[PDB]
Formats: C-alpha cells, sequence, structure tokens
C-alpha cells in the first residue's frame, strides 16, 4: 500500500496473508472455510494466514492453515487478466472471533464514487521496495468508467473497475494482490493490477466481485 496509514492490529479480521515460507499475497475470508484471492496469485504450497497484523512476529490471535485446494477462475485470461478471481478453501475451518472474521459479498455492484477500504503488507513506495511489518489500509473511491477506459484504453473488461486518485501518491502495490477492496462492508474488488504504483493518472484496477458473485456460490456448493 502507498501512500496508506498503519490499520492497527485485527482491525480487518476479514484480511489474510497467502504465505509460502513469505507473504506474496492477500486475500479475504468469506466463510469460515473459504478464502477469495487472484487468479495471479495462484501457487502450489499455499499456507493461509489469519488474524496477522505483523506478519514477521507471532503476537497471538494467528491462525495458520494449509490451503487444500485453489480454484482459478476456468476463463482466467493470463495476459489480459480478465477474470483474475481464485477461491482457496482451506484445510480446516477457521476459528472466528472479534479478530478473525469473514466479509460478506456484495448484493449490487458498487457505483462510482464509493469510497472503499483497500489493505495490504505490499510495497509502501512507487520507485523502490520497501515491506511493511505491519498491515497498511487506504481509503479510496471508485473512479467512473469513462474516467477508467481513458487511463487505459482497450484494456478495461466488464469485469474490472479503477479505483483511486489520479493525482498519484496513493494506491495499492506488490504484495498487495488478492487483497479485498471493501464497500460499505461488502467486498467488491480484489487487488489485481496497475501500472506501476501510485503514478499520476494510472490508477488501481481491481477485479469486479459482484459479477462473480453466483459463480462463488456456485462452486463453493460444489466443492
Ligand atoms: C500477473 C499480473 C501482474 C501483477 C499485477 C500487475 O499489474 N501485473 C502486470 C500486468 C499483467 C497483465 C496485464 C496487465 C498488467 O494489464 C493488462 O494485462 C500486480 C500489481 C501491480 C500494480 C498494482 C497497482 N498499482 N495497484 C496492483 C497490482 N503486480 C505486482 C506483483 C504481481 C504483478
Ligand atoms: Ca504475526
Amino acid at each position: 500500500i502507498v501512500g496508506g496509514y498503519t490499520c492497527g492490529a485485527n482491525t480487518v479480521p476479514y484480511q489474510v496473508s497467502l504465505n509460502s515460507g513469505y507473504h506474496f499475497c492477500g486475500g479475504s475470508l468469506i466463510n469460515s472455510q473459504w478464502v477469495v484471492s487472484a487468479a495471479h496469485c495462484y501457487k502450489s504450497g499455499i499456507q493461509v494466514r489469519l488474524g496477522e497484523d505483523n506478519i514477521n512476529v507471532v503476537e497471538g490471535n494467528e491462525q495458520f492453515i494449509s490451503a487444500s485446494k485453489s480454484i482459478v477462475h476456468p476463463s482466467y485470461n493470463s495476459n489480459t487478466l480478465n477474470n483474475d478471481i481464485m477461491l482457496i478453501k482451506l484445510k480446516s475451518a477457521a476459528s472466528l472471533n472479534s479478530r478473525v472474521a469473514s466479509i460478506s459479498l456484495p448484493t449490487s455492484c458498487a457505483s462510482a464514487g464509493t469510497q472503499c477500504l483497500i489493505s495490504g503488507w505490499g510495497n509502501t513506495k512507487s520507485s523502490g521496495t520497501s515491506y511493511p511489518d505491519v498491515l497498511k489500509c487506504l481509503k479510496a473511491p471508485i473512479l467512473s468508467d469513462s474516467s477508467c477506459k481513458s487511463a487505459y484504453p482497450g484494456q478495461i473488461t466488464s469485469n474490472m473497475f479503477c479505483a483511486g486518485y489520479l493525482e498519484g501518491g496513493k494506491d495499492s502495490c506488490q504484495g498487495d494482490s488478492g487483497g479485498p477492496v471493501v464497500c460499505s462492508g461488502k467486498l467488491q474488488g480484489i487487488v489485481s493490477w496497475g501500472s506501476g504504483c501510485a503514478q499520476k493518472n494510472k490508477p488501481g484496477v481491481y477485479t469486479k466481485v459482484c459479477n462473480y458473485v453466483s459463480w462463488i456460490k456456485q462452486t463453493i456448493a460444489s466443492n
């Protein structure tokens, strides 16, 4: 997260760290046995880490749970990043509490100007790599489709939206991928891609989760 603020420990209880010996992606807990992340975060050997603040220190409230399966959207396209979403099933159900909790799926898509909360443990600088220990937070609005498509002509599908600041200086970045964009208490986005981080006129692009709710529900029901 570039230009954000320290969330505070366990203030974002649905936030997850995907770990393979190191943090590589975020995710969101959507019930006690399933996580939503980005398709481009796919790998084998994923451990899900719940209840984290400092990812480098065991502080209490952590639960480490292996992924038993990862389900990349079958129409995910690695070139265009269309359908950049993946479901992860936990080996065992998480123990839900004040500090470990699920986030609701949306019943409707969010409109432009909706202010959202984006969080993660990714890079906090644009040019240069500085990773935080603790979870960072950023408040950012959803941009209009017209502004999104003028920023990234020809690259924006109906399954994507832009959020952030055209003036720059505030954005998600490397390591934030697959993390949550939560607006009015519902999961509306997944950190997917962008052009650098926090560059002027290059806002972040996010998977539009409201387009996948039935897929999510049908997939979880059958697995
Ligand atoms: C694996 C994808 C990679 C991903 C994300 C991204 O931007 N990519 C580049 C990419 C790939 C294909 C594309 C694309 C961008 O635009 C159209 O098609 C991602 C990324 C980069 C920048 C932001 C951001 N500024 N909000 C958000 C996510 N990077 C960081 C680490 C993983 C890598
Ligand atoms: Ca920790």
